[PDB]
């Protein structure tokens, strides 16, 4: 078997990928999402009740389908990154990255020694298909994609430095934490926040990195796609489920 | 503690209850549904991957919310009915009921001896809250509601007889199995099927029993509510999740 | 490896075994109960929210401890009995046994062909420890113990017939279903019910079979032990947990 | 989406398919087995500790791989068959089939009304991918494959009658139950048993049905393949795990 | 929906709240404990085998009942605190707090930016009921309650400094870790230890914070209540289950 | 009850113990491995998809069998070590230990105050069998065994310093991470790497500590046993399963 090709990673340089946030934290819900045809599915280990084993179950469901999996761990924790890579997550979105130093450590956490600090356990891991991918330890690094989130004043204060870190493939901007960090908690729609988001996306793309964002607002999503944003999540499973059920009940109250 | 009051059962004689089909088979998804404000939630043990333990998890989630739980077991299996009552399901929807004899057996399956054949295990059961409901074995039968589904030619051929069974509180008509039994599999919208559904609802209400139905079609749902149908399910969680995600992706293809 | 000796089965003829009801339906709770020193633990598949997989987890917990496991399936279902024997349950308590014809079928359900109808699948089963017990298909039947419950008027109407079935090792009387069946639901304490229980125990022992019963009432339990009742369960984990927490809160209200 | 093509079913008429028994009852173990390259994987609901939900997880794992899933339910239970088809099992192996009448009922259990008695619930089912397979209710029957097991003297006494049942695609012979039924429990190797197996395979293929068998004995397996047996399982995951670990320890004792 | 009112937090200033430790690590066991009537239930993520998902299940169980949930995470880990607040835990008990600096970080961990460092993910969280609590991001901080444990000499050496931290609502003293830290491991009953506990409770209440403690000793528990201690846990589910089962067996040996 | 004797710990000074790696992450698979007769089983929390709850299930499975359990946590995390000791893991293998300062912290993490920093919670823990081991807080430390892994240049740079830490019972060398760290990723077989392994084993034994290693290569494993290596793991469950299934399929292609 040749290593699973990371089409998400390749597509960062060739197209704009449309994404769905997967927070229902369940192999069955992840499979329903995997049937729709999103370019990428964000399995949320930070804001949904997931652990290594529930994320594994969702990778297995989604694996039969074209949609590429991206895993957001709870934090840039090196051992947890080691766990998620070995279960076969090929793209990670690291929350709350605030310095070049922290971004380089995340690069190392995703690469085998001697170049990085990823723990070696290929015989045991879905990632190597238990060594059925015969050359895994030689070929793994090529198909790993590292994304970091900038979501604080300190991250924005270190944006140019993070953007010069080799091995950061993309910077994702989450309007929720960023709006809140800027003193507009719950109101990312403010001009002050939007101007900072647009400038940030411009700087990201100017430095040759992929820019990413989430917006459930169709107008803002299409605006971010007009700027060339490479990976745009356009909704959240929990929100779509809740709103579709509320909208239906309102027709009957 | 007094026994949990079955408001679904009481409401069969006082209003028209709007329902959501719960087939995501998960305590977390059941809780999202429980927040919307449906009158009733159908926990589907027949067509969703549920077992006694996953149904228990969904009863526990939903229990904090006003929405009344209805459990559809996989079949009119007496021991399985015993299990679902002891985990605290107070309303059951029995699929594929086709005779007075089978309907009376389902009544007995829901009532303690000597009047019925429900196995006695109150010390162990969430239903008695492990005997924290001190009078449970005296008061349980009052708050149990039995619904049966008519979904075959044989059931329609035995409708008058089922409708004279004391302890059948309601007859639910599932257009899917009924359309299929009538040779219009996948097309319940045919006039031949709809005329049979309307006549069936009329006969059900004429015999003093509650009529129920499911339709994701808003026009048919409101038509069934205009006829006085007592319990109408207006959608399905799996369908709302899939369609909301497909509709959103179509705005971006 | 030699097959696990069924000490419960042997002790039916040499001593009186003290039992605890396990309805907390969980490997971790079953292990707590396993530490106490009960002669037997009844893993309740009829009145607690258990399936084959949760019962297997409880057998694995308990296996490190001297306490012998007895499993009560939801009903005398031949395929379910097959499942529970293959996960390694060596003693079964069959609910709701009402005829010699039904007792004989339960005997066959527990014995391999050609003498019985137990499905053969030893390579796969914990019961054979996946063929690490090399002679399992030759030795299995010797260490299987079959108990049946008489809990209905019809059972009591067929008691002499059930007691002449070879391979029924014991008859358990559950006062809850029996009291209910006799029109004293929730009050097994009545003289009418108790006289029937005592006579029933006497007839069971007179026919050379083991008698069993459950009572959380210390006085009744010691009374049943004075009659020579071979297997006596003296409490229920769910009840002890609830009562201990209630008594404790009462000291501080 | 078009319905998943049942390649196992097609190959019954075009090649000889090599199978692995999957009784580790686990999505993770099922995925390891799925990477090997077996033509078919037998998810054992009869002799391994599986339920609908654990079988769903194993289907989801295996779905990303070419290996075709075959599910053996605990028994020819019509409601359980309904449940396994809806989670998306396209091939079923029914244990303990003993008459044409029982085989015909299993055929109907797998087909929608009006031809069959399969309960209709496509909106909810992974089988229809929650109606993302738009024609599912029209196209589903064509990709369903029904195998039955003959494992008793009564089955052998009804073999010609079972073989004339339209819609039985295959008869599988399990030497374990059959050897036991013939009074050679745990010694299927006996000439008396093997002559019966060979004759049975010849009769099955003579009637234009697929023959199937399991043998962990390489010689017997290759013999059955020389007879033209269409589906041959050649080992069992539990057995290969235990034996591989025992062989390794023996090199070091 | 308005945000769940944190009655535990309000009662810290108006009454003395009686608590039960919940370490059976199970939604079913948590629900049994929830029926008793304790003012608060301590879901122990530090000393019972719990993770985010098992704590969520226990929150869902308990939610239908008046008893207030308090969650003890394994350590003052900011990302884990983020995870427990989002699943909807409104009161946290932080183990092993030893400095004002650490207590201030725990305060911030529980509050949204710009005041605190709690990660923003309201669309996904049971805490916001998936934004069905429409003002959640504005109202969430008011219903969050932060308790810290002082259980080391260093903590006692920093007690006045921890007590001056705005946003620490309560200091809990666990005699087990504190007795051990003082060189009396497993004998918190010693006068040297008790004088320290009494003095500590007096200092905590003198600084206008709530004092808390656990003791299974009724006399010590009632003594701590006579001192005005605001939250007193009076037993542990694991201990009451084991002891109740041991006491019962001893009546029969 | 007396505390469980750690035979693994005792045997470090009296014999050479043969080990199997358990990465199938499942109570049912851990029990199959437990039947074989390995001296020790390594429950891998670093490279297999395990959490505290799945490790507890595997400890419960294995506990019925003579094989001693060793747990490898994901990292030398003090709170996680606390969790794993409380579920009853008596031998820990700490990955990625690189200094005497880190080894000493791991020693303290495994010992109660005042000598160590292990959090006290014996009422709640399987480790004390919920205080059924009456003297647990006095006797626990004697039966705890601490192993550390040297797997980096920095570890080898600190080997003499780590080897002088009292309370480090053993140093395990994992050829995978070490080979990788040395610039021979995936080829531990190189003379440069092997010479370092042999010298390392010699230095470990010269300092009075137990040496450990894993090799699936029979020749290397016997070589390590001839040097007197005290604990040698000779295979990996995931690898044996995959290889046994691959070899078997190869006979029939
Ligand atoms: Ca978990
Ligand atoms: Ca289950």
């Amino acid at each position: 078997m040749v290593n699973t090709v990371n089409y998400f990673k390749q597509k960062l340089k060739t197209e704009q990928q449309i994404g769905m946030w997967v927070g229902l934290a369940d192999g069955y819900c992840a499979e329903i999402a995997a049937n729709v045809g999103y370019d990428w599915l964000l399995i949320d280990g930070e804001h949904a009740p997931n652990d290594v084993r529930s994320i594994l179950a969702q990778l297995q469901s989604i694996a039969a389908y074209p949609s590429q999996a991206v895993v957001r761990p709870v934090s840039g924790d090196v051992p947890l990154i080691k766990q998620l890579l070995d279960i076969g997550a090929q793209t990670l979105l690291i929350p709350m990255v605030e310095s070049a130093e922290q971004a380089e450590l995340m690069v190392k956490a995703t690469r085998y020694p001697p170049e990085g600090i990823r723990g070696v356990g290929a015989a045991l891991a879905r990632a190597s298909r238990w060594n059925n991918i015969s050359d895994y330890l030689q070929t793994a690094d090529e198909q790993i994609c590292l994304l970091v989130q900038v979501e604080s004043k300190k991250g924005l204060d270190n944006l140019d430095e993070i953007l010069n870190v080799d091995g950061v493939d993309g910077i994702f901007i989450g309007p929720a934490d960023l709006s809140a960090a800027l003193g507009y908690r719950g109101n990312p729609g403010h001009e002050f926040v939007q101007n900072i988001i647009v400038q940030t996306i411009q700087k990201i793309r100017a430095a040759g990195k992929a820019a990413g964002i989430l917006s459930a607002d169709e107008k803002l999503a299409k605006q971010y796609l007009e700027l060339g944003t490479e990976f745009v999540a356009v909704g959240v499973d929990t929100s779509l489920l809740m709103k579709s059920m509320k909208q239906l009940l309102s027709k009957f109250k």
